[PDB]
């Protein structure tokens, strides 16, 4: 493990994630609301999912080694397996605040899928030009959700309660912000131009991973915006 | 890219699947009825799925190796992780056109999986005689589908509206001609008796491909059945 | 195939969930009922999944070899791809018997997919003493499960009528026992501790998985509580 210098935001990273994960579960143990339910559920699985993939990398099975330009380059492929299934479910999270139709999540979803599958061919390729054109094709797909998440969805929320309206706006800065951030990593880290070294990239993956997770997560389950209308 | 003779064939998929991407993705700009989006993010996924798939088999990482026949023979796997997305939202696309119970599209999506699954290992056994045990199974799976859009599925259609039982009824004669031709150049292409060589098979599915995905799609989305009556 | 002393058992099973399949299609012939539709779909594809897995077992092609304990260990890994389905189309017969909340339903789902992925890591895993880390994690998402089935669902069931109330209870029971024999097999078999040897561990998981798939699937088609109240 401590042979790799990056072993320590990995280590940190599972312990967020895994204190993420029993914080929202035991915080999600009084709630019976439907509607409640739901959120705590989804919100509950994201950082489950993640600290099973940051304690992969940190062990080592998450690792493998990509031959290009003229070197075997380590790359981290856990954290593809980790977002196919996160990225969605904090989308999901979004559509459901804001009642979004079942058209639109289907498009949400798929676009996602696209996002993450290409990224992964593109961390594996070892033509070296050949993986920036598997970025862009990622990075087009990020655009199209970033465009749903203001042009379709911030419209349907104002027509919906305040405190619902106020919530998802929170939370739709937050994810556009922090989302925008993974290609730029990935562009300069070991994954494409190797500007900057991959034990600094672990630790900005780490910030983006624990904020758009559990800093999410938190904003999301302490607000009323979860329960259904009631007396 | 060009040390391959099938290469040609797979740069006009990928230029065929990328415009016919685009021609939905722009048509369905201006629509909000909630039953036409449900249809427009379906029939769009489907080709930008199968666009990413062609252009890994193009720039060459969509292909592998594998031995049998005492030859090492080029076997395209990117085809099956197509086909795992894209023939179950085919299917979606016809089961909501009937409005079929939810029973019964989790059996077609399940014997669809099946279909895929095995055809997938047939293609990547080693055994020559055991690759034809896995394309039996996979074509009785594809059978069932059959038998259910056409004893089941037709017999809902007639109780519907008339434009949405007109419009099925052409794309369940589109889809059952389609698809009953691709075990055939399976099983007489390079995975199977190799009698077609892989250029003239990768031809094939080419045109089976744009026709099933694309062709579908343009029928699809002229059609007035894809609207709710409404005044 | 013979070579292997397990063989018999490999065999053994891909008849019996193969002739399972095949019963629960005949029998779901008849049915028109939309509700009685969905359980026959859902426990008609468990087997036919199986069937295919103990088809690739007994085929030698879902085998690998994995570098433990200075040996190299034959690791049956369809097994895996086997569960990863079918699990949580079981916990949806239950599920939708009672007609649990879609919140709950996700995180049983979710907390069995974590279950299956970690005990495909664990099972694939080189350093020894790891491989029971995972294992340790992979439990802990069965005792949730089990959790949520008791004191959950129970308490669901009592407020419905009473043949769909006594025909849980019932499955309920089988499905604690059964599972629960899963990880104590994996912890003294080939992957684990190895004290029971493979052929002795191979016949144990095709009892518990015929049991828990095909004797599962009887107990549940033949009661009423699949149909709705109707006169
Ligand atoms: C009902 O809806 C509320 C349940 O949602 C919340 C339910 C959760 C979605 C269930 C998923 C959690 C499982 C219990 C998995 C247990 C293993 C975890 C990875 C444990 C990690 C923390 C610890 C080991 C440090
Ligand atoms: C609606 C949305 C959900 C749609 C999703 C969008 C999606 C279509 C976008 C493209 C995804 C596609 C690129 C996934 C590729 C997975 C692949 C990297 C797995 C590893 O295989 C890559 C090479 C080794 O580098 O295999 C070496 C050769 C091996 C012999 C390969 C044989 C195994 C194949 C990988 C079998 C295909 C399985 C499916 C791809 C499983 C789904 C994986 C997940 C990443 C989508
Ligand atoms: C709302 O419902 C309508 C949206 O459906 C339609 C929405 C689409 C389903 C969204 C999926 C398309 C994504 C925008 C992916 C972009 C990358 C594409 C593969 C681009 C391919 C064409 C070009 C690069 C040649
Ligand atoms: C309801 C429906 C959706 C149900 C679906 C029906 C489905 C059950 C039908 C059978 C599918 C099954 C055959 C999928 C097999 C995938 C497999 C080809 C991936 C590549 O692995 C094959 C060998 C190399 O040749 O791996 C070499 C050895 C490696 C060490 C393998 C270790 C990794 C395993 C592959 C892990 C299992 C992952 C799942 C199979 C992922 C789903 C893939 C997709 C193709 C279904
Ligand atoms: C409508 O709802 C009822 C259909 O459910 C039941 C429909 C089934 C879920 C459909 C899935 C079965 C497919 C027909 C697959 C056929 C191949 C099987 C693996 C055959 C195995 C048995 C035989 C080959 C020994
Ligand atoms: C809501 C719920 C459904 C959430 C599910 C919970 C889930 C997150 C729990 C963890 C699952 C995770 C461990 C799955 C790992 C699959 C992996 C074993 C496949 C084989 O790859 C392992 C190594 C060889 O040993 O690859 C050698 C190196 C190769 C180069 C690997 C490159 C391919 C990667 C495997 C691509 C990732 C694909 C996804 C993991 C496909 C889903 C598989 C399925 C088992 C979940
Ligand atoms: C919890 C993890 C989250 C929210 C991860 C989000 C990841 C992305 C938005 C990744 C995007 C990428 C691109 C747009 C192209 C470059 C490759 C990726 C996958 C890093
Ligand atoms: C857009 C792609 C489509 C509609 C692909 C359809 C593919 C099939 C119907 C494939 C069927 C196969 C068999 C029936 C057995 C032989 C192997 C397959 C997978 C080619
Ligand atoms: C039809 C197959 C069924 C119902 C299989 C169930 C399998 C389990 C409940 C497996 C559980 C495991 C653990 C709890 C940890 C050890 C590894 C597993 C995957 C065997
Ligand atoms: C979106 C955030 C990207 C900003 C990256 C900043 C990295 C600065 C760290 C210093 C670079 C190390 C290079 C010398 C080793
Ligand atoms: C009462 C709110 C705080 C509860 C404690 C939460 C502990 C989980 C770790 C959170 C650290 C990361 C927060 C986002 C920066
Ligand atoms: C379902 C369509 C299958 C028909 C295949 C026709 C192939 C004819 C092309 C000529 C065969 C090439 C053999 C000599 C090289
Ligand atoms: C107005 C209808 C035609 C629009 C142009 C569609 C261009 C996409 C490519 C379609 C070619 C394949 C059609 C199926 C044979
Ligand atoms: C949950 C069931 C586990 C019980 C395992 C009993 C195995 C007994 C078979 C004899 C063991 C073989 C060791 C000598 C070869
Ligand atoms: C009338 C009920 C029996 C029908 C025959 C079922 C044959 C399928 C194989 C079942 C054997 C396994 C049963 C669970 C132990
Ligand atoms: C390729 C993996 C995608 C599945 C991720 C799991 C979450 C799926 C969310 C589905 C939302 C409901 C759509 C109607
Ligand atoms: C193995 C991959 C299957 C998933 C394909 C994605 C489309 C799923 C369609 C689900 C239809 C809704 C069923 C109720
Ligand atoms: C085009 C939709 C408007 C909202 C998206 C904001 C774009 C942020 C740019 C991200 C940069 C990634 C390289
Ligand atoms: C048996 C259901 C009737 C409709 C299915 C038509 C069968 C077409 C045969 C396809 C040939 C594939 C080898
Ligand atoms: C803790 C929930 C109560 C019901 C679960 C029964 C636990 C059975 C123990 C299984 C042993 C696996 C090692
Ligand atoms: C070795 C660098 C080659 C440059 C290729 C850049 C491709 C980016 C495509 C974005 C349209
Ligand atoms: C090398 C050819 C061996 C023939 C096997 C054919 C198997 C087909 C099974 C269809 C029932
Ligand atoms: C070689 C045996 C090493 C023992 C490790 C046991 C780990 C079990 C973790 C359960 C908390
Ligand atoms: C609940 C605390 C979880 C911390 C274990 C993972 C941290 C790795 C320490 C080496
Ligand atoms: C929108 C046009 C897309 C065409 C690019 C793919 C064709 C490959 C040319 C080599
Ligand atoms: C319907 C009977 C299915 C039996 C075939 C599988 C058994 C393997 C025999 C070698
Ligand atoms: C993106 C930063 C998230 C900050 C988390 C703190 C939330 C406390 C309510
Ligand atoms: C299967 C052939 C499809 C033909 C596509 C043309 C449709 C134009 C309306
Ligand atoms: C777990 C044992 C199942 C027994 C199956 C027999 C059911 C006949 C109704
Ligand atoms: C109005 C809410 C602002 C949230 C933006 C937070 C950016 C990290
Ligand atoms: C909408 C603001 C985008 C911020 C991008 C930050 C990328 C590091
Ligand atoms: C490929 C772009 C299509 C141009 C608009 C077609 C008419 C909606
Ligand atoms: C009555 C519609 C006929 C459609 C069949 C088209 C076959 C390619
Ligand atoms: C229902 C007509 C089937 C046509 C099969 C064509 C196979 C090449
Ligand atoms: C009251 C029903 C008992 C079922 C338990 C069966 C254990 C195999
Ligand atoms: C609830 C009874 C548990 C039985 C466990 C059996 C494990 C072999």
């Amino acid at each position: 493990i401590t042979g790799r210098p990056e072993w320590i935001w990995l280590a940190l990273g599972t312990a967020l994630m895994g204190l993420g994960t029993l914080y929202f579960l035991v915080k999600g143990m009084g709630v019976s609301d439907p509607d409640a339910k739901k959120f705590y559920a989804i919100t509950t699985l994201v950082p489950a999912i993640a600290f099973t993939m940051y304690l992969s990398m940190l062990l080592g099975y998450g690792l493998t080694m990509v031959p290009f330009g003229g070197e075997q380059n380590p790359i981290y492929w856990a954290r593809y397996a980790d977002w196919l299934f996160t990225t969605p479910l904090l989308l999901l999270d979004l559509a459901l605040l804001v009642d979004a139709d079942q058209g639109t999540i289907l498009a949400l979803v798929g676009a996602d899928g696209i996002m993450i599958g290409t990224g992964l061919v593109g961390a594996l390729t070892k033509v070296y030009s050949y993986r920036f054109v598997w970025w862009a094709i990622s990075t087009a797909a990020m655009l199209y959700i970033l465009y749903v998440l203001f042009f379709g969805f911030t419209s349907k929320a104002e027509s919906m309660r305040p405190e619902v309206a106020s919530t998802f706006k929170v939370l739709r800065n937050v994810t556009v912000v922090l989302w925008s951030a993974y290609p730029v990593v990935w562009l300069i880290g070991s994954e494409g131009a190797g500007i900057v070294p991959l034990n600094i990239e672990t630790l900005l993956f780490m910030v983006l991973d624990v904020s758009a997770k559990v800093g999410f997560g938190l904003i999301l389950l302490r607000s009323r915006a979860i329960f259904g209308e009631a007396e």
